């Protein structure tokens, strides 16, 4: 394993290469996490082995998200949603690469589609997680964002390991996001969306479908999940992801 | 004058800094560079002004500066959205943080995309002949932009390069339209300019339909049947003075 930091257009972003003529796999979070939180568990899961195996993986943490990462300056111009997708051509470029299969959650999910929208002929398909087209302490507003021992797991990391500063201006750009022009314009490539039933995010993964090509694009609404796919079922979502990249012409 | 090679997230663009608070940055149309385009307007008299409190950095889009060499054969020439976002990276080769823009045609486009991405990095934008939508190589060009001429046809063919101009115009009208609404609109003041009896007067009134009135300003000039850097730089040297006063600089 490699750790190493992407001085990008706005900023360096931490990436974490991981694993073995195949296209690199990108990870981008969601709010309130950082990759170690968001998909270690899922990658180190036994389904999951054989893509590792078979393919290499970029996990990129958002900026300031990674693990004990210095708070920016007051004030900081924190870089937006499309900031932040205008980092990710400089990812591909730092490792010679010329495809990636994206894989984001809540905000990543937005980010990689927007990224794909701007830079088509990078992206050969886009796994997207809990994606949104459109007084509290922090670990508070993250468990009620996404939502037993993982919830205080998760508010466990999110204090110790991560930087509140950073994660407030990660969180505001978030929501100040504008929505993404799309029409049944729109997405060229295959699509995986999921979401579970009785999530947070039903009804905004179901339009963000509405909108994509269905010739292309499958939806997969898992029933015992209610949240977060990785965490609720990582092994039926295990299994989706070989299926997906299989129909693209690539081995699991 | 020193000009560069600026190292962008989709490879080079050529610019050429030249200047004396925001940066002047300037993006010329499909069929010309920066020398076709601007130097007219920026070596006039009514602008030796401007020239003097300002500092100027000209963009060539890629392939389109002075004896630029050929792309490779199939090179994905960046789009109109990839070609904003190298805008960025021009600004942080300089440790600039806003910028004054001024674009024609397809620089006008460019920027405007550039503006709603990064918004906190201008100040105001000067757009000529926008649109917000979507044979001899002299040819091609001159019916873009009217409807001597031959000032511009002899350096298309003696200066610049014809396969890198045909990649960057196939570019141009592969563009989708800008996701602008008069109330997400622009963030900045801005100057929509096109001549009376010009090609894209119906394109630039539609681009100002959609921009919102207290920060934006249309003006149709009234013989400019081309570019209004051509015809009457006068009208537009002041036209371009009085922009920048009214954010708090004083050409
Ligand atoms: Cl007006």
């Amino acid at each position: 394993v490699q750790e190493q930091d992407i001085e990008t257009l706005h900023g360096s972003v931490h990436v974490t290469l991981c694993g073995t003529n195949r296209p690199v796999i990108l990870t981008y979070h969601d709010i309130g996490m950082n990759h170690k939180t968001c998909y270690n568990p899922l990658f180190n899961y036994e389904d999951m082995q054989e893509i590792t195996q078979h393919f290499a993986v970029c996990h990129v943490d958002a900026p300031g998200q990674q693990d004990g990462a210095a708070s920016f300056p007051a004030g900081y111009m924190y870089p937006s949603m499309d900031q932040l997708a205008e980092m990710l051509p400089g990812v591909l470029q730092q490792f010679g690469l010329k495809s990636i299969i994206g894989m984001g959650t809540g905000a990543g999910a937005y980010i990689l589609t927007r990224f794909a929208l701007n830079n088509p002929e990078m992206v050969e398909g886009l796994v997207l997680i809990n994606v949104n087209p459109c007084t509290q302490a922090l670990p508070d507003m993250v468990v009620s964002h996404l939502f037993v021992e993982v919830v205080h797991t998760y508010r466990q990391h999110i204090v110790n390991d991560m930087n509140p500063g950073n994660l407030h201006l990660f969180i505001n750009a978030y929501n100040s996001r504008r929505d993404l022009e799309i029409e049944r314009v729109t997405l060229q490539c295959p699509a995986l969306l999921v979401v579970g039933d009785s999530s947070p995010a039903v009804d905004a993964v179901v339009e963000c479908n509405s909108k994509l090509d269905p010739t292309k694009t499958t939806l997969l609404k898992m029933a015992d999940c209610g949240g977060l796919p990785q965490i609720s079922q990582p092994a039926k979502l295990a299994e989706a992801f070989k299926y997906f990249v299989q129909g693209m012409g690539y081995m699991p």
